[PDB]
């Protein structure tokens, strides 16, 4: 289960946030920009959930 | 001069207006949906006037 759950946050989000998002969905003419709520932080305690489930 | 006016007119903007216009300027991120104003009416105020200046 651990394995599995590592292996679909890397397929689905990686290990990373991005700040700003490029977004093309039927909605929204051609392609728009949206921007995270804090992305960086964010990255910090996604890194800390990795290195936590690896050990 | 006529016809030079004439061939500057359908270099530029050809005798014909859309209502939606798809436009990629360096502030605009990605690409922009712009509306015109009657862009009807003015494609038929074109046509008249093409029509004037052919005469």
């Amino acid at each position: 289960f651990e394995v599995a759950f590592l292996l679909i946050q890397w397929y689905i989000y990686g290990f990373s946030l991005s700040a700003v998002y490029t977004c093309k969905r039927d909605p929204c003419p051609h392609q728009v920009d949206c921007f995270l709520s804090r992305p960086t932080e964010k990255t910090i305690f996604i890194i800390f959930m990795l290195v936590v489930s690896l050990v």
